[PDB]
């Protein structure tokens, strides 16, 4: 099976080097990257963004709910542009199918 986990652990690498500022709305504002890992806050959001990402390759994914549950975080449109970014890198890194859709669909309600 595609390692999911291990896309998201280096979009999140990727995300954090590119706008460490979007780490200090998190549980693990302030932990070193290369520790990441090794936190509990920040396995936590990992792992839902796994299943995010599982829940849209699945056909179940709630973009409107995802989006309006960022917009309660002041995140927007142009956090997600970015992360598009990221996110492709991320998977490229890993031989693994482009999410741009996925992205797509949640900036389809920002
Ligand atoms: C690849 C794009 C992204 C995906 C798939 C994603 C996915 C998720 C998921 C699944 C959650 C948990 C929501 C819940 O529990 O109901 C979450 C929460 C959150 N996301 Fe994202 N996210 C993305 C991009 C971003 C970006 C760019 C930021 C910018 C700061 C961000 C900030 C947050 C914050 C602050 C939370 C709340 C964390 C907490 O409760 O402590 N996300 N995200």
């Amino acid at each position: 099976m595609v390692n999911w986990a291990a896309v998201v652990d280096d979009f999140y690498q990727e995300l954090f080097k590119a706008h460490p500022e979007y780490q200090n709305k998190f549980g693990f504002k302030g932990v070193a990257l290369g520790s990441l890992k090794g936190n509990a806050a920040y396995k936590t959001q990992a792992g839902k963004t796994v299943d995010y990402i599982n829940a849209w390759i699945g056909g179940s994914a709630d973009a409107a709910g995802l989006a309006s549950r960022h917009k309660g975080r002041n995140v927007g449109s142009a956090e997600f542009h970015n992360a598009k970014a990221c996110l492709a890198k991320a998977c490229s890194a890993h031989g693994a199918p482009d999410l741009g859709h996925a992205i797509d669909d949640i900036l389809s309600h920002l």
